[PDB]
């Protein structure tokens, strides 16, 4: 098997952990303590691929040799989507690179409240060149696609 070397980054609050917590043990986590930070391993195929994805949920090593971002953000917190240009500019920075393996999330989209359309998601991942995908980790939609979209885009900046 192969390894992926992930690196889930966002604000306080937005699924970092839940998100993490549903690919992992396909359930739903109301209350994940906010301050643990830490590395959690998934052994899955992904188009033919026995892939090993270690993954760090950041709470706020791993910058420096992670292979890809989830660039997390909630789309009833406008707040988090303006923040995402700080995470980016973050990795950026460590990585002395635009061209990082990255995906832009917008989670809790189960939730009604919502205050970032999907367009200006799309404007602000269009901006970066990469995808973006809305999830929710407690339906579970798209949680699957942001990891596996973001193995692809690993495997699309490099041989694996
Ligand atoms: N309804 C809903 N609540 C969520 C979702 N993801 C996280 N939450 C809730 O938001 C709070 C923060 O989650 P935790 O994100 O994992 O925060 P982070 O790890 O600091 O990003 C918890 O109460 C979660 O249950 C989601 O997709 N839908
Ligand atoms: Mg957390």
């Amino acid at each position: 098997m192969t390894e992926y070397k992930l690196v889930v980054v966002g604000a306080a609050g937005v699924g970092k952990s839940a998100l993490t917590i549903q690919l992992i043990q396909n359930h739903f986590v109301d209350e994940y303590d906010p301050t643990i930070e830490d590395s959690y391993r998934k052994q899955v195929v992904i188009d033919g691929e026995t892939c090993l994805l270690d993954i760090l949920d950041t709470a706020g090593q791993y910058m420096r040799t992670g292979e890809g971002f989830l660039c997390v953000f909630a789309i009833n917190n406008t707040k988090s989507f303006e923040d995402i240009h700080h995470y980016r500019e973050q990795i950026k920075r460590v990585k002395d690179s635009e061209d990082v393996p990255m995906v832009l999330v917008g989670n809790k989209s189960d939730l009604p409240s919502r205050t970032v359309d999907t367009k200006q998601a799309q404007d602000l991942a269009r901006s970066y060149g990469i995808p973006f995908i809305e999830t929710s980790a407690k339906t579970r939609q798209g949680v699957d696609d942001a990891f596996y979209t973001l193995v692809r885009e690993i495997r699309k900046h490099k041989e694996k």
